[PDB]
């Protein structure tokens, strides 16, 4: 048996599978456990490092998927479901995912470790969007995926207590991290060179890492596609994770902190997600349930605090947004909005639909940001309301946030590196006034086009491939740029002075200055008085 | 008589007058010139709304401009034509309500359209002799009859005392109103059409043509409206009964006269200097575009709050021509603003654009002027001198001219009112003061009354073909409401201001330019939100 497929790591010998790329194949080992299953008495706490095993131990399935709520909202239709589970659902589901290439690296190659998103309350490393056999076998890197718990089992946190103390989930991915060190170099992969990267709360995560000093010791590049840290929807504080937690174990019955949480551990995991979504405060779109929780300990302060005080001296980031982040979250939550008509909207479904986007808004700072996105030269016109409806949702929660954080990451001794991704798919499957939602220049990143049956544009595989070899080119050497490339299109740092970032679209680079500058100014600058006062 | 001119002996309601024979460039007119219309407002008639003008015997003499009326001077630059073409032309004097007359010569055999002029100067200075206000070029070229007052301005006009017999204040207005009642009762004699009336007016005096269209009795005495410049709402028209209340206790405890009655007839005793020597003394704040002493919410001769009343009252026979020049702020931040100055370039650090904000904006919380510096700051360069100079003068434009006038022309057009709106982006070749200030507050006035057809005056040969385009424009708005030429289907064509779309037209050396949204984002902060802000603090 092919000797390229067996590996030995510090807790036993994997044997991985042989998988066709379209120019080559790679070696690919799924479903890696690197911790103790987190069922019964281990829910809701911190993850053990995995037992040695005996034998050689098959990696060439995936293991299953982290228990997770299903979306219903659009049973059947391809752009929702691509996002939801493709295994079987199980709380045991602390597995990670090894691509490289076939033969095995000689040299050490650099390491990219993916994060999915999921709002912390969904995902899987499993789904085709992030298949990693591309990013092997054409850039020659090594590239690892987990799986991290998501919803209640993954975030739930009695802050303060011992059985439930918060953050697991991230806790999870950060075992993945040690992991890598101690067994990456067994497959080729530099454990001296490892870009973290992710998307959503993904990138959410990647920030937290970033802002949690002993996650530093594990890498030393992150990308942040479309998420941050900071902003309105990735953390909550110590009391108002309690708060959703003593609410959801009345919702279920139970019932002290002890005599609590043991209850939630005695209950199926669905009668958990059954009332996952009802516990957030007002109503809401792009706002979840369960997620990280400033609890002193993996997050020492706040994010906002974090990265307005860290030194961040040694550090290479690479941080950008989508053309239209906010449409996606509009047809789950937002009156008048549907992917299957053209969400024409009224003056009046425009002020109410702020006050869902902004749920946090007072009266006042709600007809602050009426006042902003009208288009007072068109101030009834349905297509204006329905493109600033979602330009809110988007600004609000993902641009000026990265925005923010991106500036003090420069301001603050790191290198940025920010771009703004605005090329729809041919293939996508959502109505075209949603543009280019939140999510899909993923598929771009890990080189799916390069599939000729996946019927994408021959401009498209070229595309693909400039980024994958941006992204790549950063896990070197913390620097997109092509160091053999002459062609003018360099791609300057994001600076506090200059504020340049790049476009990715078919056309070549384009340098453009301030990220919605003015219109972060506002959110990120006088929002913040305006609600204090 | 013998031996006068028989085209320049004319009667009125109140005897005999004698006028002059100007030379305009293009032939001669008839000038009255210290017509008087009221009896003089002197010794217990102070602050007392004017009486009409006793008749007189004889001849009177009405060939030299009369006094004006008794006002502060500036003094910021002295010897500088940029300041002293507004600084006060004749003698001051409380007797000071005289108006003029210009005509064409001979008198026309037909009744002629008139234009009644109100002089802006912040409720506190000007007068209608200026030569900026002469009327020998409209009456010359477009054949138009121009009337224009004086009326009292400082103390004198505006200091009231809400509720007394004594002082109800706004006489200055009640000026204006008697001098329009004039018109109608005199102007026939001169052929002027007294079923064809237009005002129009700069500043404080376009604040004023406002204040007419809102007041019920000067509402016969007029039929349309240009108001260049100024509007009666926004923040410097106009003071609250309390305010106005306020005001003058303290000028009176301020010159040494601390029941109303017995208040006032201290002040009535007091040389006119002592006033004028103290007015700029009580305001709230440190403040620029703030006036110590203006027109005052009654409920007599303004029944509500301007703002109330342009958002309820019914407009549909009503035409006006509102706008703006470009740079409204520029002129007021040399008068305060630490940091500006007419000989320098006005670089100004992040610093002194946040203190510049607090004086420009006087009634705004700390939290309102954190929103204006917010709104106006180039997030890009947020502490570039040349945009911070440039963002500081918008901020005073906008909040005190160009929002004013664009919450105006969007009121008055829902309502009925037909609306013709204009932005002056032309800066006088002739100009004095610096480049930065680009097209300075008033400096359009001397295009609409035809200046530059003066040959000793040095302007451009396209600035005299642009100054009689702009007098065609005015004169053809007071004919028949509507400023485009109806001879003429060819050149552009100017639309009317509606709400739906929002139109208006530039006016430079070029052919009209249509534009839509007069600064239409920024004026939702000033008169959507920053109310708002105010309101919940
Ligand atoms: C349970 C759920 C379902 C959809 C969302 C959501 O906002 N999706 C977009 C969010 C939740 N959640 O609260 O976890
Ligand atoms: C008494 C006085 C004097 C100058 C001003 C004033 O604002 N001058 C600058 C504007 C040109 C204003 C006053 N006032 O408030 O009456
Ligand atoms: C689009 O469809 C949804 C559900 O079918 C509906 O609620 C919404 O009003 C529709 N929008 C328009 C603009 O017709
Ligand atoms: C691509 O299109 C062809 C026909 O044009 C079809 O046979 C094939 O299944 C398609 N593949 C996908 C992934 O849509
Ligand atoms: C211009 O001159 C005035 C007084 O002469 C001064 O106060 C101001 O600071 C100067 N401005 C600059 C930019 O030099
Ligand atoms: C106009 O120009 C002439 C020619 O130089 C000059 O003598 C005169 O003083 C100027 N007058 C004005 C008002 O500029």
């Amino acid at each position: 048996e092919d000797p390229q497929l067996l590996v030995r790591v510090r807790g036993g010998q994997l044997r991985g599978i042989r998988l066709k790329a379209p120019g080559g194949p790679v070696s690919a080992f799924l479903g890696i456990p690197f911790a103790e299953p987190p069922v019964g008495s281990r829910r809701f706490m911190p993850p053990e490092p995995k037992r040695p095993w005996s034998g050689v131990l098959d990696a060439t399935t995936f293991q299953n998927v982290c228990y997770q709520y299903v979306d219903t909202l659009y049973p059947g239709f391809e752009g929702t479901e691509m996002w939801n589970p493709n295994r079987e659902l199980s709380e045991d589901c602390l597995y990670l995912n090894v691509w490289t290439p076939y033969p095995r690296p000689a040299s050490p190659t650099p390491v990219l470790i993916w994060i999915y998103g999921g709002g912390f309350y969904s995902g899987a490393a499993s789904l085709d969007v992030y298949d990693g056999r591309f990013l092997a076998q054409v850039e020659g890197a090594v590239l690892v995926s987990m799986n991290y718990r998501v919803g209640t089992f993954g975030f739930l946190a009695l802050p303060g207590s011992r059985e439930a103390p918060g953050n697991v989930g991230l806790l999870d991915q950060r075992l993945a991290l040690q992991w890598v060190q101690e067994n990456i170099a067994a497959f080729g992969g530099d454990p001296m060179s490892v870009t973290l990267f992710g998307e959503s709360a993904g990138a959410a995560s990647v920030g937290m890492h970033i802002l949690s000093l002993p996650s530093r010791s594990l890498f030393h590049r992150a990308v942040l596609q479309s998420g941050t840290p900071n902003g309105p929807w990735a953390t909550v504080s110590a009391g108002e994770a309690r708060r959703r937690a003593t609410l959801l174990a009345r919702l279920v019955g139970c019932p002290n902190d002890t005599e609590l949480i043991a209850c939630l551990r005695t209950r199926p995991a669905q009668d958990l997600v059954d009332h996952e979504w009802h516990v957030l405060p007002q109503e809401s779109i792009f706002r979840f349930s369960f997620v990280p929780v400033v609890d002193g300990d993996f997050l020492s302060d706040t994010p906002e605090a974090l990265i307005n005080t860290g030194d961040f001296q040694d550090l290479q980031v690479l941080v950008g947004v989508v053309k239209d982040e906010g449409s996606y979250f509009l047809v789950y939550g937002v009156p008048g909005f549907s992917k299957d008509n053209e969400s024409l909207i009224s003056r009046a479904q425009f002020l109410a639909g702020v006050r869902i986007g902004v749920p946090q808004a007072s009266d006042l700072a709600a007809e602050a940001v009426v006042l902003h996105y009208t288009d007072w030269l068109h101030p009834e016109d349905p297509t204006h309301l329905r493109d600033a409806m979602s330009a809110v949702v988007g600004d609000h929660n993902v641009v000026c946030p990265v925005a923010q954080l991106a500036g003090r990451l420069a301001a603050q001794g790191a290198r940025v590196y920010a771009y703004i991704f605005e090329h729809r798919a041919s293939t996508l499957t959502w109505p075209l006034w949603m543009g280019v939602p939140h999510g899909y220049e993923i598929e771009f990143i890990f080189g799916l086009p390069l599939d000729p049956s996946l019927n994408y544009t021959t401009e498209e595989r070229i595309f693909a491939q400039r980024l994958m070899k941006y992204w790549t080119n950063f896990a070197r050497t913390g620097d997109p740029n092509d160091p053999r490339d002459s062609k003018s299109p360099q791609w300057p740092p994001y600076t506090t002075a200059a504020q340049q970032y790049v476009s990715l679209n078919l056309k070549p680079l384009e340098v453009r200055r301030g990220l919605r500058a003015q219109t972060c100014a506002f959110w990120n600058r006088f929002l913040p008085k305006l609600l204090s006062a």
